[PDB]
């Protein structure tokens, strides 16, 4: 069946301003989309299995990866910062199904995932809606 | 030697409707990002030998990838449009880099490609300004 994970953005610092730049689906599962549905970055899967991530930029420098997916139908998340120059959403997204750490994070079906990079601000996903087909999470950035 | 790819999308045919459902951005050249400035598809990237994947989607079904980047200096494009089910956006970008095919399909520098999928429809891409480091693409759909 179907899986649905529908992301609102929360910035609440104004010492910085983060954009999308990247938006990537996962091959498991018959792939999957994001799109855009009153500002919500909506993730439709084909079903359990895959994931897709969000990389956003602000103009300061500043840069993370927020991943959203479905593992044994069970909701997961992860957040990637102090991205290198090599390191696009691609490149990470790829890592939650070669890396050992970041299969690890996959695998434990968090709803909830928190990290702050160099600089201490601070990266939170909540999902509002932690079960079912029709996941719904807060990304929240300090 | 940042090189900026501006992408106009044109539906000429209203039997369907295709919406972007994956953007990626290739790791060489210190990457790069994908934006929206004016409904256009901005793809800014570090520098040549990079790309970024465009995937669209429309409700009947069809799909494809259109995948803009600089090699050598020059800009290149190219049409995928029997996709795969496990073949996303990101799947795609790279196998620019790995597949010898993909590799040959980019390294052609391309200003101008056309192509149709199993059912007849025609995809294009022509760059009207395909010199210099501020390159402009317009991406037509049959």
């Amino acid at each position: 069946m179907v899986y649905k994970i529908t992301v609102r953005v929360y910035q609440t610092n104004p010492d910085a301003f983060f954009h999308p730049v990247e938006k990537t689906v996962w091959k498991y599962a018959n792939g999957g989309t994001w799109s855009i549905t009153d500002d919500q970055h909506v993730l439709t899967m084909g079903g359990s299995g895959t994931s897709g991530t969000l990389r956003f930029h602000a103009d300061n420098g500043e840069s993370f990866t927020a991943t959203f997916g479905v593992h044994n139908y069970k909701r997961w998340c992860d957040i990637v910062t102090n991205l290198a120059a090599d390191e696009t959403g691609m490149v990470i997204n790829q890592q939650y199904y070669s890396q050992k750490n970041r299969e690890e994070a996959r695998e434990r079906q968090l709803s909830n995932y928190q990290v702050k990079n160099a600089k201490g601000r601070n990266f939170q996903i909540v999902y509002t809606e932690a079960e079912g087909n029709d996941l719904h999470a807060n990304l929240i950035i300090g």
